[PDB]
């Protein structure tokens, strides 16, 4: 059940009222019905203000690349400052989305788990997928490609620390 | 759930704005819906624009082939918008935006192969009626078209524009 | 997901505008469903033109023999316009529309073959056979031979066969 | 998907014009709805009629008898409508509508054979169904008995013969 | 779909004092049918409660619920058997207000039934003779003999048992 | 299942003249139970052959099927009931040759029985023939009996007639 | 299934026997199994008579006439019998014994009633049916398909008067 | 199962007169225990026979068809409690020759028992008559004890009359 | 179950080889490996084909073919009940004068409902190998195919399917 | 159910006894495991004898299908092929791997050298060794074999001949 909330200006389930607080929720797995709905929630948000930041909520697992890359693409196109806010973990194409906030802008609680491996079509559209992944994590932590490809080998998980000295991350808040 | 803004669901929004959405696998139900939103937009104004946002991997090619005889039939100017991805029938509807209103985002995947109860005869017709919708707004001729379209392989959005899927690329506003 | 306009679901809509929707199989609830929205739009008026959106692989014999019946009955014109497809009792609903009134877009397929005890389904069949030779004016052999072929028909060789009167491309 | 019409979901619109759907299988929860919708309209007039669309495989003997024993029970007139098909309990519903009420549109299906208890109480209750019968289409316990043995449909022109029904209207 | 009257149907019902038992009882009906009748009582303890009853039985605790609630009010209480009431059904039609327990013409009615010890199983199935025997008059001897055999009661029949007072056929 | 001195152990049985009937009865029992009591007459039409019965009924044609056969042999058929015998179980227990139908004294025997209606009761009313004539009751005190859903011991089983003896142990 | 001595399976001692058991619903497996044992038993004796028990609902109307062909085919005497039913394709096999052959026991019940092809091809069958039953019932056409129109079954007594059998037999 | 040198195991103790009941009791391994039974009886009708009980019980008219046939033959039965006999498991437990009724020292025995309602009562009295004679308890102490939902040690139901021997070493 | 005389391989041993049910891989390999091993017995008696088929995979029926054809021997081709789609293939496909059809049979040729050109190239191959071994031609062999229907044994007959209506 | 015949023999252990092997179904660990096996037996009863491998396969796994490949190079026997029905993916591997000149297929097969929870990085390994293993034994550039791959279609046996994945197409 999703609660119900009221505003002063009618009720709103809470998820829409955090909407209207422009925050935008990547909790779960990403699928092709989770990009539609960020990327129109996002693309809502630009137009109410093309300058307020956005903030990006990820508590997922990662999911479809295509999906992710259509979240992505977006995040990229509006031309808003858009927070990244890592909760739980933010694996696979999640840390993607992560990393793609805003410069100065991406942020985990203290005890997130980041990961950037991608756990186990033709074989070749695969390996293009998969360079198109190691080119957006390498634009985006300024890691080189031939440490993004390295490190995406290993099947492990990644502190806030780490994350922030990775590159995928800027900030580890506890408290506001 | 789908979170409702301003009164709206988020879609219902979008359609306000002009916006029609044909996220993933088309079937009959997804072409009645997209059909009738399309008729209705176009019922609300002949000469505004329509955006058709496509992510999505083919499905029924009669239900394609439903969507795309709309598209044509509207006299509306149609911007197609390719996100994620475009296969299969999906493509052929984002080719078949109005010429130079055929978008894709930087990092989409765009397949013109038709990934594997009616006869041989029949599933080779609808084929060809696929190869000509192409090579008509493509502008490729029908050898490319075919030989082409036995590839199982994906474009990147620049391929597509050279090959004459989409007109776009864009990145920014 | 059915988006909402002005505030109606799109469907309810597209009602008021007096089109009436087969997309998909053909069953009892469908037909149910169908003729409910017909009888109600001849109650709004009984000459104002039905728009019937055909876009079906068939279904249940006796469903769609309700649907035709009701059409038949109700004394309104009704256009039937085939998209993506009217194959079976499908195509048996699109011939049925009022004469001239009857199109398809360019792209559609049309399909007249088909694909309780033995009497009883050739008396079905026997049922079928007469309609499409009252709809197309073709002779009860050519309807039967026709609809022993398994195969589909493109909407210009439909129009020749008379179960459509035109198939447009633009408004 | 239920379309709205102007507010009302569609069937809820007819109601309102006294039209009660049974369509599809009978079973105790469709009975419960029609028997509800049968008291309410009684309540609203007991003198203006009722009319009862029916497309039905039939169902449950003893949910059908209770919608009959009900249709029996209200003082309103009860035409009633076969539409695609009134096959077992479908057809006793049917034929139970009120004398000259009884219609069937022309491409309708009829039939009175019968496609937890003990062997006595089947008999017993297949006997309701020939009282019944027998009742409403003037026909004798025999000729009744000795049709619904036979596994075939009938045309609503056979059935109005057989007494079954009264009018078959085209339009 | 249910129709709506500002009213679903069923509470349309509920307001003119009518609980539907239309169904097998389990501990879910017996829960919606108490909370109805403790309403219509508070409503007026003096205004009688209609109890249409078309069930197969169900639980017998479940039905004991109901049961005890019946006897609890005040109310007159009319029961209404249409289609049948069988096992913990017949139980809560002979439990009607004296006088006023009803059946319509082709109803059935059964008092034969159709985890926990042996034990309790017969004290459950002697609350079932005691309870069956001060309603229908009926000594236990009787009651219990009668249970035994796999048998349904024309309503006739369950008049002279004792289950029902008048078997109606119109207002 | 066990071998024995080489054989499986119902083989075993089998050529010391035991046929078992263990189990639901259907058409793949009654062939095999057939097939057996066939093959034991002809090893020789005058050596007895005893007939393990410990089964809850089945399907009344299988069943039917294993007593003709039974009746068309010529053996001296025992019958020995352990368990339970209910339904055609008990039918077939009662078919054994007379002076020859036994029972274990803990096994519980049951006559009541827990197509279209008037072929089911074509059936029951064979049982009611082949009853009284094994039982050697009259046809009525059959009928009246196998209306109550009830076992009988072994002893009220042999006062009814339908077996001859109840052991302990070999007399 | 038992096994008997001079040692195997009681199903195949009935083999040897020259029985053939037709004791379920009819597929194509069923009938293929049944072929094999006619055209095997004609291999040993073209003359001696063979036993095709019939207890069975029916079942695909072609496997039933790939064995109905069988049974005309071979040139042994071929005695049906009855025990506990014979519907649809069940009875039709009955019906198709030598004529003087066909039995049931006395509670059997017999029914002609037959409880993706189009229409044309399933009334094509069923002609055919009529045909095979007129033919080996000496009923007329119009006869049988109005009894084949009846949801019922005939005793042994009645499938007699009809002529689907000939000898409702009690005992040997 | 491991065929040894009457080759397949269980066919081998069989041939020692052991019967296995292991597992639920019903129908098809009431028919299977009763064959053996009439079995060794054939071979002989003095020579013990062995029966080997680790059963939670199973189907009544199963269980009664076993203890008939029980009763029924001659020859002495040694039962032998490994594991658990619980409901009609230990009925047939009960049902052995007297004195030679016997328990593994860590099995767990249950009494408790975990159509019509007058034909189940029915079923019920039956296991009360057949647990008062051979264990001795009244028939008052019996139904009491079949309500309580406990098993018993080895040593417990001997004081029961449930058996008469808790086994350690040969 | 299969009683023992088994029956099956105790027809084959009188170079009977049995088709009836659907045709798939697994039943393709059992009679092409039949066929080679009758063959290997003797490449001269004749070897009979029983077929009660509904058809089946294409590829797999075409497989059956090709040994058919391969095989020296001649087969005798049966018609029990009915062979339809790939099973009136293989049916039209033994030797001339030694195809055959039991009196109730039915035979269909119609195929009821990879790259749609691969669907068209084998169902090419079909209207050639029908055109072979029918003696029609190509285009009565397609407008044939295309209705859906059966065909009495005396029609397959006429039709070039099978030689005798035994 | 397997005939059995007499030299018993279920069908296949008696081609087996010809030296016969069949791999006529999916590809998979459980298949590749009987065809090393027996591959590796045939082998030892005679390592001049030639070996005949039946081939009616749309693929299967593909280290199961390499496992057989490295199997048939390791052992000296020459490899006849035999392409019936289809071979497709791995199995058109097997078909090109047998001894240069002994690859056949049967006039009406179908041949596909396309391939219809491991990382992007090892598929692509996967699929380097198909194109050198095809390349080896067609004698194919790698960029032929592998813009032919690419394409979603069967060869006829000539293509497939005239390609270089067999030798001989044959009618008898
Ligand atoms: C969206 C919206 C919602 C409520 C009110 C106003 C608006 C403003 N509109 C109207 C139409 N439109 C708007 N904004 C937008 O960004 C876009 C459109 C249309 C197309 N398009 C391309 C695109 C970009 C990236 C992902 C996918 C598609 C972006
Ligand atoms: C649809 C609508 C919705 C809200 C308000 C007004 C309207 C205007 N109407 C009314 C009727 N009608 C309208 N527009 C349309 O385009 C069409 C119709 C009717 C029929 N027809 C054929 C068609 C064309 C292509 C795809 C399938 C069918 C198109
Ligand atoms: C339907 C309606 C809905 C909203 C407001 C007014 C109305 C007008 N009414 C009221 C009752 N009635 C109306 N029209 C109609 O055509 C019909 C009826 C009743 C019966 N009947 C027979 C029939 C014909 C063919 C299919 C099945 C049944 C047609
Ligand atoms: C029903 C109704 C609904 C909205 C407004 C007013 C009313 C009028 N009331 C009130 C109570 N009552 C009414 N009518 C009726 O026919 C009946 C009742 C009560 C009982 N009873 C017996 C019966 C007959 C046949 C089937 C089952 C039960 C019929
Ligand atoms: C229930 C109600 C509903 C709407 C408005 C007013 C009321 C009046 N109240 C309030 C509390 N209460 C009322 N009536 C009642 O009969 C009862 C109660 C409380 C408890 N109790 C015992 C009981 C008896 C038998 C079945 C189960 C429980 C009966
Ligand atoms: C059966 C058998 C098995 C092993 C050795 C010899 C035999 C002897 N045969 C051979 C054929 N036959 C034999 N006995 C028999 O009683 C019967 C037959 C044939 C037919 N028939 C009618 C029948 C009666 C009742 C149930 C069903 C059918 C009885
Ligand atoms: C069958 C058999 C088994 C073991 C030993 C010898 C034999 C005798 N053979 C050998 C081959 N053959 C024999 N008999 C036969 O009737 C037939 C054949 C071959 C073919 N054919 C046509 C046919 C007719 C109707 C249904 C299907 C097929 C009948
Ligand atoms: C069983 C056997 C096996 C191999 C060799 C010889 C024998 C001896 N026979 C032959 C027949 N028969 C034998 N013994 C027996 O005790 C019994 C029989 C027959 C019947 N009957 C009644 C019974 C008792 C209790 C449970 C169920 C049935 C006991
Ligand atoms: C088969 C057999 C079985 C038992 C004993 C001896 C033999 C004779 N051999 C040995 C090997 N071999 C034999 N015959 C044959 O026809 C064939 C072979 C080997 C290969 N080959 C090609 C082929 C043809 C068509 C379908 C597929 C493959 C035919
Ligand atoms: C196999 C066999 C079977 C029956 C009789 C004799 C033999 C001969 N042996 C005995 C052991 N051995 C034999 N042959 C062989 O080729 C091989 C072995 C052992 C290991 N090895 C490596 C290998 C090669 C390729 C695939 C996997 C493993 C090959």
């Amino acid at each position: 059940l999703i609660p119900i909330v009221v505003e002063q200006t009618r009720a709103y389930d809470i998820y829409s009222r955090l909407l209207r607080e422009r925050i935008v929720c990547v909790m779960g797995p990403i699928d092709d019905s989770v990009a539609s709905l960020v990327i129109a929630q996002l693309l809502f948000l630009q137009s109410e203000s093309n300058k307020k930041p956005i903030h990006m909520y990820i508590n997922s697992p990662g999911g479809v690349v295509t999906a992710g890359l259509a979240i992505y693409d977006t995040m990229q196109y509006i031309l808003n400052p858009i927070c990244t806010w890592c909760v739980g973990q933010a694996a696979s194409m999640g840390s993607l989305l992560l990393a793609a906030g805003t410069p100065g802008m991406r942020h985990s609680l203290p005890n997130s788990r980041i990961m950037i491996h991608q756990p186990s079509i033709q074989a070749e559209e695969i390996m293009k997928l998969k360079k198109q992944l190691y080119n957006i994590y390498a634009k985006h932590t300024k890691q080189s490609l031939q440490v993004i490809e390295s490190a995406m080998e290993r099947d492990r998980y990644m502190s806030p620390m780490e994350a922030q000295e990775f590159g995928i991350l800027d900030k580890v808040l506890v408290h506001p």
